[PDB]
């Protein structure tokens, strides 16, 4: 897999690396876990003591506690501990376990049976040869709960903690305007959304601070919108644009995600939709930041994503389907992706035209003709009048995703599109949405068709459910009908702070809901 | 338990802290373990590749190897490793296990049952967030074999080690005269002995570098003898004398062992014999180093150990017996210790007299009378003519230890004592010796009675057995009839480099065997 580096673009990205603010926080309580069928993933917390009382305890082999930090934090653990009893005559062996949910410190990691690496699960053994001890752990953890287990000391002495804190980090340490909304339930959702984005904003826009700690293009697109009306760090959107542009496949296609440690390496994973989203991110960045220099410099990268995407169309102007993981759309293994991909192409071509009008007017003429072909081809090949929905693939599957994306693409007439959104509400497709990522687009489609009250009710029903369940930050994965669901094969390795799920802040602020 | 600090003595000890020499060593092979009934603790090594070939390997989840370092080392692990395949998209989770014997990296630590802390078992989990990686582990390990297990990486990449070394440490980095002996089997034993002492000589004379990494008085006594004819670091014997003298029980009794991290703390463990051995260590130090200043300064400490010990005698001059752990002698739970303790008292009183002659002549007069009382009382109460052995305790137990110590004490006549050592041949006592520590004294008793050929044969039979089994260093525990034996409950937590077992070097060199 041949790649191409662009030193000029990478030097621009490097110069825009943000400083991180570091800030200490103590935890709020010691708790005990109780298995409970009717709770957040089967486990309930009960407060048992303050921390001042825990600092008086003298722990022996086998003793363990769970520390509730009170909110969701990303950062570095610091603690002090010391001996009690006789002079300490052996190392103290501890085991630490970190969780975003309570369930992550109650279910054993040894039972994880998924296709992501188990190494993402947060855990650390320590051997203290000398007491008293001052410990600053080097790895960055993302957690609310911390389990501390004394695996082994000798019978001659006991261990005693005197201080525990987390040093939390973020690049979103600037001001953040308060939301106007007079609706208390939307306010609560906005608060959770903003915290979600804050913890994801680091040296790049990370998708999730526990996992994958990495810049992805689909995620970036949504995060940039929220950033726009919260922390307004346009320099960081610019940095992330130059990163994707600075290291590409040799034919010019941008990667789905980028690493920045130990140096900038772009992944060998390529997605039809994420590539095209480079165009929409560049367009939204121009609108919000008003930086013509950057948009002009990066336009060729955007244009190239379109040149390459258009080669996937057959003679009749419909995107070819295949069984490999060629486009993302949602975490839904049974989803045929052809129709949704057609919609993404048409959506992003439209933005390529708006950009072309400024930087390459002559090309906009032919792009406009091409837009028309694709929309017509979508109607001819994909629309099914009897069902009132678009079908996808050789077996003519009906999904939510197909409808959402072809409505956003503005295929057909405004009243046809409004009729489709009513059809979802009264006659729901079989293949459902699994992520707040895809739900974001459902909301956008509702608003675009002037269904404003329906969009408000939908934000409240879906994201309000996560809030009512007790979420501090919004989740990577959420299907209300199956709250245990994981595409990875364990809810333990899902992310519970994922910024592609924090767009309600944008909807609420931008549309004045 | 009230203690007393002596700042003057501790400042002298601190000023004599030795510099450590650090020196790099590569391992010699990759091996595979095979369960084998007739081998060193049930496990046999087979070489499978060089290290140059292992540095070409690309390891995935579940792969593991065993690295043979070729000898016994004490020090710090350094290695480099890097990614292969796709760009690394998750942390690399490794598990390291360290063993002095092969069995320690083959038997699972999770099965350890014992009264010593399991935290002594050497083990370390690592999560590498970034590759390539340069790793220098901070803890000091004592090992020959190293197991390296890749617990988890993702399917997209593999791990590849490019260098592995141990940085070995010791304070015995000076010259060391070669042994004269023309006997090839004694030469082999001397080589193993010298390496044993070398690894135990650190910032103090440690009893064992894996465990307990600590200065004990009984161990010190034997280590100082060997030091005398090998590395000749008298400054270190002096340091260790001032440590025991510098922090005592409030009534003046020295502790059995001393900690030196984070500061000097003497243990709350007190042993009749180890306390008295302060006298013999001071005496041997004067003979070898010729340092009258130190011996004069520390004489009051020595004298006080005798004052206190003599209070354990009844009116008739026999030491009172009890079932608590009041005296050490050997790791033998079934041993009645009264007779051996009587012998240790008489042995150490004799040295207190030789010291008193120089620093307090008037006291030697009464000590000489007391020596006579104790020897007489030993004959009257403990000698059994019908059996030709000394008995110990109310149940008149016959042990090896009783005979050994009362012969070293020079109770009775030279011929009586020679007849006792012959009797150990013809009617071996029921309660056997479990350590090379006690065996050292058996050898000394043989030599003292002029049984020189028998002492040579006994060094060869016992220590030669450990060599023939494949030992790089001599062991803390060794009963030939039960090689699996542990007073701690698992052979995993025994020490396999214990300097109280390296005295053959002294015997061989000092007596020109
Ligand atoms: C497809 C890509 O990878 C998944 O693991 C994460 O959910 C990420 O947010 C998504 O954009
Ligand atoms: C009794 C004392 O402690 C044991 O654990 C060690 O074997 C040490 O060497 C010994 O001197």
């Amino acid at each position: 897999v041949m790649m191409t580096r662009h030193p000029n673009f990478l030097r621009t990205a490097e110069a825009l690396r943000p400083a991180l603010s570091r800030q200490a926080h103590p935890p709020i309580a010691v708790v005990e876990a109780h298995a409970d069928a009717a709770a957040l993933f089967g486990w309930r917390a009960e407060p048992v003591s303050t921390l001042a009382a825990f600092y008086q305890r003298e722990l022996s082999s086998g003793d363990s506690v769970i520390i509730d930090f009170g909110s969701h934090y990303v950062g570095y653990l610091h603690f002090l501990c010391q001996s009690a009893g006789s002079p300490p005559d052996a190392p103290a062996h501890l085991q630490l376990t970190f969780g975003e949910t309570l369930s992550e410190v109650c279910e054993p990691f040894s039972d994880y049976q998924g296709w992501l690496s188990s190494s993402w699960l947060q855990q650390q053994d320590l051997w203290l040869d000398v007491l008293p001890a001052e410990i600053d752990l080097p790895r960055r953890y993302c957690f609310r709960y911390l389990k501390v287990e004394v695996k082994a000391v000798s019978r001659k002495f006991r261990l005693q903690f005197t201080q525990i804190e987390v040093n939390a980090v973020t690049s979103a340490s600037g001001a953040c305007p308060a939301a106007t909304t007079s609706d208390p339930q939307l306010r609560a959702i906005d608060n959770v959304a903003v915290l979600t984005l804050q913890n994801c904003m680091q040296e790049v826009f990370e998708d999730g601070p526990k996992r994958d700690r990495r810049l992805w293009l689909g995620d970036l697109r949504l995060q940039a919108l929220v950033n726009d009306v919260t922390f307004a760090r346009h320099d960081l959107v610019r940095r992330c644009l130059y990163l994707f542009a600075g290291h590409t496949r040799e034919d010019g296609m941008v990667s789905a995600n980028v690493f920045v440690q130990p140096d900038v390496i772009a992944d060998d994973t390529f997605l039809f939709d994420y590539s095209l989203f480079f165009v929409d991110v560049l367009y939204n960045y121009l609108q919000s930041a008003e930086d013509m220099a950057t948009a002009r410099e990066l336009w060729p990268t955007a244009r190239r994503q379109v040149e390459l995407a258009l080669t996937r169309c057959d003679a009749s102007g419909v995107v070819r389907d295949s069984d490999d993981w060629w486009v993302f759309i949602d975490w839904q293994a049974s989803l045929n992706k052809q129709a949704a991909a057609q919609g993404v192409l048409i959506y992003c071509l439209q933005r390529a035209i708006w950009l072309a009008e400024r930087f390459e007017p002559e090309l906009a003429v032919s792009y406009r003709q091409r837009l028309q072909q694709l929309k017509s081809a979508a109607l001819d090949a994909l629309w099914d009048p009897q069902q009132g929905f678009y079908v996808s693939g050789a077996r003519r599957q009906v999904s939510w995703a197909s409808q959402i994306w072809l409505v956003l693409a503005e295929v057909g007439t405004p009243q046809q599109r409004r009729e489709i959104m009513r059809n979802l509400e009264k006659n729901p497709p079989a293949v459902a949405m699994n992520t707040p990522y895809l739900r974001h687009h459902y909301i956008a489609a509702l608003l675009q068709c002037g269904l404003r009250d329906e969009a408000i009710a939908q934000i409240k029903a879906y994201w309000g459910a996560m809030v009512d369940y007790g979420a501090d930050t919004f989740w990577e994965i959420f299907d209300p009908a199956h709250p245990d669901f994981s595409p990875y094969g364990s809810k333990l390795i899902n992310s519970y702070c994922h910024a592609w799920s924090c767009t309600p802040a944008w909807f609420i602020r931008q549309y004045g809901l």
